[PDB]
Formats: structure tokens, C-alpha cells, sequence
């Protein structure tokens, strides 16, 4: 059955979305509504393999408190990013390897619903041979060891309908061992509409053995920017997508998620903007009010 329906997706009490809707003077309607939507916690070499496994038994320990299903994310893979605006992860895979593991001692036999990697299979290409089997080794390593939380719905990230085609990426989900997840994520970070990726979903579940999968509809209310360089890199013009559910169009979807947090920057993106992650309130409150909020 679906592991994610069943309960509510957690809200984060401590987003940013969350601190700055509780600042905002007078309140404001936008910010109020990305903040109360359930989104996914994004952990990467920020969080060491010395501590992050206290930091993962706090929030699913907080959101089981709550009765609601934690979303988390894992984007600490080595050379994250290939360099660019969202560089960082950890060093070495012998480091990341303890990262999983830390990560798993946190889950315990936690409810829990987590992303693995976003972008990582899909921009595997920048890397040489070796350095991209060393990343579908690691990838693979996620899987194998954070299953073992028998309550881990886990997603392995997939890219989306424009990056690898379904083949292409249902070869790296295969070597990776998706067999033993739940299935993939799609969309993440991205814009593309909840119709084209189930078609994309559904084509690569027909490739994995009938996988399942995730949709990020957190900024595809409106679909992508026009087709140019950088329209992933804070578009304008975008908006909010469909609030997280398990009432899907998808015959292999699980859920509609939030997977990227509204408001967050993409990157400098050739234009000064702020870094890769950092809230920017006028960011969320565009993506609200073109969604009519
Ligand atoms: C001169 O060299 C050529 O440059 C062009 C333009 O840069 C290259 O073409 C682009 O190739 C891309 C494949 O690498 C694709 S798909 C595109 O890929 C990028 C990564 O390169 C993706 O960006 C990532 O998007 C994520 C969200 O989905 C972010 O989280 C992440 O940080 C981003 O880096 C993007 O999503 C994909 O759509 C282009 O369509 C193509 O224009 C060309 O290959 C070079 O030879």
C-alpha cells in the first residue's frame, strides 16, 4: 500500500517560511500560507556524521510527536552539484558513507519519508567514469542502508522529464537498487507540471519493475520559464503548485510533495542573488501571489 497516506505531512514549526510569517508586520497572507504547508528538510555536511544522527531522531521524534510523517532530504553527496551555484557535500565517499550511517542510527524504526539526493543521478555526467560509479556506489550504499528502518518510505531523486530520458535514468535507478526503495522523486527544485512528470513517472516505473514516486509540486503551479539557460535558476513568473497529497493523477504516484522550500534562493544565477538556500521572503511571496494568494 501506500506508505505515505494514512497521516498528515509534518510542519515545520522553525522553517524560515515559519520565522519570517511570524515577523512579518503586519502579517502577511502569503508567507502565512507557505509556511503552514509541510515541506522537507534538507540535511547535507552541515550536519556531521558526529551529531546528524541526534539531529534526524530530534525532527522525527518532533514530527511523530505531532502524529505526521516527516519528510526529510540528503544532499551530501561528494562533489554536490558538479561545482556551481549548490556546491558543497562532503569530501570523500569514505565520509559520506558514514554520513548514511549516522543518518540510519538517527531513523531507529522512525516513520519517515526521505530523498535521496537530488540531481545526483542525473548530473552523474559531469563527473569522469570512475568518479560517477564511485557516486552510483554511494547512492546504492543510501539505499541498502537507510531501508533498513523498515518505516523509510525512500525515494531515490531522478532528475525530471527534460534532463535523462526515462531509459537513461531507469538504468541508474536499476544499478542503484531502487528494487529495495519505495521508488524515485521527480521534479525537485524544478518547474515542470505535475502532468508531464506522471507521464515521465509512470514511464520509468514501466522500467523499474513498477516502482512508485514522488512529484516536488512545491513552484509548478504555473509550469517552467521559456526554455533558455538558467529558467531552473530563480525564474520568475512561477508559482506555487499543488499543495502536498497522496490524492494523486498517477497510477504509480505516491504523493505530491514539497520538496524544494518556496522561498529559498536557487543561487547567485549569474545576478548577485542570494545563495543557494538562503530564504528570500519576497521570492515566497511572488510564488504565493502568482498562485492568486
Ligand atoms: C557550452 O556548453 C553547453 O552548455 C549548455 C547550456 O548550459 C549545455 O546544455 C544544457 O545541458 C543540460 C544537461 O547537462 C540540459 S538539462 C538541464 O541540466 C542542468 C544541469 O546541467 C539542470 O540544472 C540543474 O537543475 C536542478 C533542478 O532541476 C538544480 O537543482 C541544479 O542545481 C541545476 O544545476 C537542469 O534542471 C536540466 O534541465 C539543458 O537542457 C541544456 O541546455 C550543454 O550540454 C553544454 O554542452
Amino acid at each position: 500500500a501506500n506508505p505515505l497516506a494514512g497521516k498528515p505531512f509534518y510542519v515545520d514549526p522553525a522553517s524560515a517560511a515559519m520565522v519570517a510569517a511570524r515577523n512579518a508586520n503586519p502579517p502577511n497572507a502569503e508567507l502565512t500560507s507557505v509556511a503552514n504547508t509541510p515541506q522537507s528538510y534538507w540535511l547535507d555536511q552541515a550536519f556531521p556524521p558526529a551529531t546528524v544522527g541526534g539531529t534526524v531522531a530530534r525532527y522525527t521524534g518532533a514530527a511523530q510527536a505531532a502524529g505526521a510523517m516527516p519528510v526529510l532530504t540528503l544532499y551530501g553527496i561528494p562533489h554536490r552539484d558538479c561545482g556551481s551555484y549548490a556546491s558543497g557535500g562532503f569530501a570523500t565517499g569514505t565520509d559520506y558513507r558514514g554520513w548514511i550511517d549516522a543518518v540510519a542510527s538517527g531513523l531507529g524504526s522512525s516513520p519517515a519519508t526521505i530523498i535521496v539526493e537530488p540531481d545526483a543521478l542525473a548530473m552523474a555526467d559531469c563527473l569522469s567514469p570512475d568518479q560517477r560509479q564511485e557516486r552510483f556506489d554511494l547512492v546504492r550504499y543510501a539505499v541498502d542502508t537507510l531501508t533498513r528502518d523498515p518505516a523509510a518510505a525512500v525515494y531515490v531523486d531522478a532528475g525530471h522529464s527534460r534532463w535523462l530520458s526515462a531509459e537513461a535514468m531507469a538504468a541508474r535507478l536499476n544499478d542503484v537498487g531502487v528494487g529495495r526503495a519505495r521508488g524515485f522523486s521527480l521534479n525537485v527544485s524544478n518547474f515542470y507540471t505535475t502532468d508531464e512528470e506522471i507521464g515521465y513517472g509512470e514511464a520509468i516505473s514501466g522500467l523499474t519493475n513498477g516502482s512508485h514516486y514522488v512529484i516536488d509540486t512545491s513552484r509548478n503551479g504555473a509550469g517552467p520559464a521559456p526554455d533558455a539557460p538558467l529558467n531552473w535558476c530563480n525564474p520568475s513568473g512561477r508559482a506555487l503548485g499543488a499543495p502536498p497529497t497522496t490524492a494523486t493523477a498517477g497510477a504509480h504516484a505516491d504523493a505530491y510533495l514539497w520538496i524544494k522550500r518556496p522561498g529559498e534562493s536557487d543561487g547567485t544565477c549569474g545576478r548577485g542573488e542570494p545563495q543557494a538556500g538562503r530564504f528570500v521572503s519576497q521570492y515566497a511571496i511572488d510564488l504565493a501571489h502568482n498562485a492568486g494568494q
